[PDB]
């Protein structure tokens, strides 16, 4: 049949692929083609517009899987060719290893890290289920789309997998539908030797329900049967197992040898000849096969043309929604919408962050409704929820609604992470967050480093930043985070002084579109500073107080700014003139030009930092760097901050000594470099 | 009773010591002092001799439950005391505001991170299991103890407890019994908020048994059974469920408002009167609870005194082991071990440090008993097993033994850090390890860090360690990751560059007492080097080609020094003669005496660092740095290197400018500071 020569062409493709490459990962394609073919015939999207926001969304969770990926957007039309096929895993092609979202045209997330796909499918099922809840009206179904992501053994091992399971099941995700490649083969070999637990089992205890489908190598009847009966249950997401033969059709089917290395070329003739392939051929594409897939295509044009005139039809009906919904698919935030951001001034009180942070969200909150987010289980640590706004809940717990704002993520930073990415990649302008303590963030690395990668504007609210937090102690006082941050590629990490600086970290925030944030805020309570601004601070590097005579300039960030400025009094008695510069968010800073970055660090002065956390990185912007590149203590913060002597007087100390130790040097800025 | 007055002495303990130092953690210490009082009695330790190999480990998961820990500790008469108590969360003293292991006696590991001290007792557990295989002979049960575990709701919600768990479940870990404290609070509120998934059902998928425990506030007969129970199911780690009431006692009791911080003055007072104690006073100890805990320990201190002989007759029936170890008891590695280590010269031919590091492991593994590891499902490609050994596994399944030296972690990379830590805990001098991705290694941060907090020699052999890797592209390379780890105190990061140097980091990885180390290994083959040795390897840092009349120093890592040396020709060829230094571990180099780091980086010569991967750090050897500072690509090795101009010549470009832009300038070396 032509559904036949349909998967068959698929396997081929993907095993061509990997051959060409003489690299990748022929296994999981083999197996779960049928699967893919199955799938793709039942979603709606439309390969000229790959932004459609009704489309349904797949995942590709095992991103090793890709030649399977990158061989369903060819055959169906994308802007992805037989001939980039040809180019898998070749340096600056659009087959990159494993997708990545910026690159290939079709992919939602980037996946390959294991555990984040499926993570990331959760987020564009909450996303989904929010962003219903706010447009749809009777006879107005503007969203009513379904997340399908593929998955593997090696995913269904990785913590954030079932982290991100046990919330989709709570939160009765019921347009979520996920595939487990039930193949029982790893790297290291049968699934026995290391997962033996009983998978479905786990997935019932989470609420999700579960669909079995034996013979998945060829029973394509009941994998769609399987799609149907998983959109009857509008309450729980969808596990369906598929059981496979990994590398099914290769003389080494059910190996672990097929995982991840090119096939034998007898294979490749054997496969071919056995599904009436030519042998002496490579990447075949059999026109009933095109013929099948454009009309599928035409059909879901007619879907999305229909979806058009319905949402005209909404925005006569429903103007003001309309209005709003149409602004967020064209990516702007409302109309001076950073009018609403909290200005100070030094005459203001003294405030933590956090509690600047809740002040602004506070604000913001009900002037964007795109933004939405949440906290791991540290809601009234991290003071991440506007009073007054009602928890994103099913309806079904009294505990909330899907038109809800604020998310409870429980103790799951890394999932938390991971579904961020999910909710920005569902797109319609989300500018979504989520709260932990900044030591924390750690955990959920794999997630932030794919926020940088992908170039998702999620936002972190990070709050107890240093030793500041005082008596929890060491194995909660961040000393190498923000080094680890500010070396990924791609992250804004704010540190905010005072209130002013707080407004600027959340306008980059919120206006970002490509580069996700971090924003590490106090615990302690912090002075407004003589000088801040919205204005200034925007600019990630200023000039707090400038010193035309200056003997060195101190660049802090955060809680060290006033300390900074406590010390120039200090010097002043010594007879030494400081400056003091506020560099709040070093990415910001490095994208101003080259000469602003100059009238803030300039040739001919030494310059010393002062941040209470690691030194990494700080030798950009100074000659000398006082950190703190030991572990923590569990105690009143102001006596961590005295034993460390991070006090004026112990700034002044090091200021004096950088001045002495460059008496008779020439100097220029940490700025200039040889290359 | 007397068992009724020790359980108000401990919840009462701990509530004056959270209001002593009116910060920390009431709620969870009184809702667990039935259960705490119940497990330490049928517990054997010696609090005089906290390193008794066959002591019952307990692990407080829930590490902000600490106050009710040191009360257990005190009263027992470990090293702290009533008046350690009083100072609760102050600066310097033995009872933190989480517990450590380097600074409290009878905390086995630290923590305060959410789901770490679970994975921590499972490393206990296998580490037991292990030893005790190796060790036990009919009539000499010189290893049976238990590992018991209190954990709360967060850790069940954290995903590296569900990789642990499902692990610990497949290794049928019958000495393994945790209790979790199921009381329904966690900060945000109800469990009802975010965790409403069936915890039991999916213990049970995992292979764990149940014991169910209603009325955990009062039963304590029942806690016992619960445990005399799990001890005759020996294939199977135990969850004993321990329905509590948060703050039992309180007035606020069953409230998120008792989790975190102090109770009001006058709940303290009707707590008091309620259970008998005088409301006037503040940490009392009832004389009959210490006669009563007293008869414990001496009981206890009995059966570890005729362990003593059981183990003096063990080393006459069994002299070989009974030595071995003796030996292991002591610390010691074998005597001269290190002959095992392979030495290579410059004929020899090019290696990837992935495979010189298996060949280092199957060299050392039979001279060295102690030494287990294992792989997070890549050990195909880490490299990470010896031919001819056997995994650990139970019998039962066929598939290993507990006498094994290898384990299959699955993809798991966090539990399999936090595993390790365990490991490192149980003691008698384990040196283990555990491969996977360099960049897959950042899924574990939050257990790296307490390795280096803990003071735990682990070992991660981190493989494909840069954009060497090649195709699998961006998501697979390393830029920010060993600035992360570098940036984090106590962790030796070593890049060896060929044979040599990978021998001497595992020379320092297995004599290793207080220091974790990563090695961060190549997927692709590198030259022997002219001038390398393990001797001069071994100070971290080191001259690999001295030049007297250099015009410039270039410092390298790994795949670089080669690099560096190819691009001292070119530069020979444009008049600029260069030394080059390799900088193998940074840590290790940084402790080296002054003196010694000033041959290696002398004053008055521009040094440039080449390394391929984030420049934070280096600005603390070299005045310019050449580095990678941005994402990878999906492509052939060598072609990325070209992309990038990590070349000969590119160095060699880099290094000319470095030298003229210091023509005229008074250089001093990176190493010098003002302060
Ligand atoms: C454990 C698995 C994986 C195991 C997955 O088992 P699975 O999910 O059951 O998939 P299959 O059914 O196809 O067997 S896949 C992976 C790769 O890095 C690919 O993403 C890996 O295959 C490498 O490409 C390969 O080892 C390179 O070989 P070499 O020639 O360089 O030696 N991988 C590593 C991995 C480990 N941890 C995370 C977080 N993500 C990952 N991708
Ligand atoms: C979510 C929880 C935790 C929630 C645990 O719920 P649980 O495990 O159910 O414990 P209980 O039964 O006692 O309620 S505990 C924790 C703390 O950091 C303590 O370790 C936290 O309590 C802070 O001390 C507190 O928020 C500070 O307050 P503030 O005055 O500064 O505002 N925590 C944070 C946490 C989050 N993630 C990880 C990995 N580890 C952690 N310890
Ligand atoms: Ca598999
Ligand atoms: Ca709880």
């Amino acid at each position: 049949s032509v559904d036949q020569k349909a998967i068959s062409t698929i396997r081929l493709l993907a095993v061509d692929a990997v051959a060409a490459a003489n690299s990748g990962h022929p296994g999981a394609p083999l197996g779960l083609a049928p699967a893919a073919h199955a799938v793709f015939k039942k979603m709606r999207f439309n390969p000229k517009d790959t932004k459609w926001i009704n489309r349904d969304r797949f995942v590709l969770s095992n991103g090793h899987a890709c030649a399977l990926l990158y061989s369903m957007l060819v055959l169906y039309g994308y802007d992805l060719t037989v001939e980039d096929l040809k180019k898998f895993r070749q340096l600056g092609s659009k087959t990159p290893g494993h997708p990545e979202n910026t690159d290939v045209p079709g992919a939602e997330v980037t996946t390959g890290p294991l555990g984040q796909g499926i993570c990331n499918g959760v987020g564009i099922a909450l996303a989904q289920a929010q962003f219903a809840a706010t447009y749809n009206k009777p006879d107005f179904p503007i969203s009513d789309s379904y997340t399908y992501v593929f998955l593997g053994d090696g995913c269904l091992m990785e913590g954030v997998s079932s982290e991100a399971s046990s919330l989709a099941g709570h939160l009765q995700l019921g347009n979520l539908i996920a595939f487990w490649d039930d193949n029982k083969i790893s790297i290291d070999g049968s699934t026995e030797v290391a997962f033996t637990e009983d998978v479905i089992a786990r997935y019932k205890s989470y609420g999700w329900h579960i669909v079995e489908v034996s013979d998945a190598d060829t029973d394509i009847t009941a994998i769609a049967a399987a799609i149907d009966e998983a959109k009857k249950v509008t309450n729980k997401p969808t596990l369906v197992r598929l059981t496979t033969t990994i590398g099914f059709g290769s003389l080494a089917q059910g190996t672990h040898g097929v995982h991840g290395a090119p096939l034998k070329a007898d294979d490749i003739k054997q496969l071919k000849t056995k599904w009436g392939f030519n042998p002496e051929e490579s990447f075949a594409v059999p026109a009933e096969v095109t013929a099948s897939y454009n009309e599928h295509v035409a059909e879901n044009q007619k879907i999305q043309q229909q979806w058009n005139e319905l949402f005209a039809a909404y925005k006569q009906k429903y103007p003001e929604l309309g209005a709003e919904l149409q602004r967020r698919l064209d990516g702007k935030l409302p109309e001076n919408w950073d009018k609403a951001l909290p200005v100070y001034t030094p005459a203001d009180a003294a405030v933590a962050t956090r509690k600047l942070s809740e002040i602004v969200l506070s604000k913001i909150i009900p002037e964007v409704p795109e933004i939405i987010g949440g906290s791991a289980d540290l809601t009234p640590s991290n003071l991440t929820k506007a009073k007054g706004t009602v928890d994103f809940q099913p309806a079904a717990t009294g505990l909330g609604d899907y038109s809800g704002r604020y998310i409870r993520y429980g103790v799951r930073e890394h999932a938390m992470g991971a579904i961020m990415n999910g909710i920005a990649a569902f797109g319609a302008n989300y500018k979504n967050y989520g709260g932990t303590f900044l030591n924390f963030v750690s955990y959920a690395a794999g997630a932030v480093r794919l926020s940088a990668l992908s170039e998702f504007p999620i936002t972190w609210v990070a709050t107890h930043d240093s030793i500041g937090l005082g008596e929890d102690g060491p194995t909660h006082q961040p000393i190498e985070t923000l080094a680890h941050f500010r070396a990924t590629p791609n992250i804004s990490v704010w540190r905010p002084a005072d209130g002013n600086e707080t407004s600027a970290a959340y306008k980059s925030a919120i206006e970002s579109t490509h580069t996700p944030h971090i924003l590490a805020l106090t615990r302690q309570n912090l002075p407004q500073l003589e000088g801040s601004s919205i204005e200034k601070a925007s600019k990630g590097g200023y000039t707090l107080v400038q010193q035309d005579k200056a003997d060195i300039i101190i660049v802090a960030t955060g809680s060290e700014v006033s300390l900074a400025v406590d010390a120039l009094k200090v010097l002043e008695g010594q007879g030494i003139k400081a400056g003091v510069v506020s560099l709040p968010d070093q990415l910001t800073f490095d994208k101003q030009s080259e000469e602003y970055k100059l009238s803030v660090l300039p040739d001919g002065v030494p310059i010393l930092s002062v941040e209470v956390m690691s030194t990494f990185g700080w030798s950009k912007y100074s000659h000398q760097q006082f950190g703190l590149n030991r572990f923590g203590a569990s105690g009143k913060a102001p006596e961590i901050f005295k034993l460390f002597e991070f006090t004026p007087e112990g700034v002044a100390e090091r200021a004096a000594k950088t001045v002495a130790f460059y008496k008779g040097k020439d100097v220029v800025s940490p700025l200039r470099s040889a290359f």
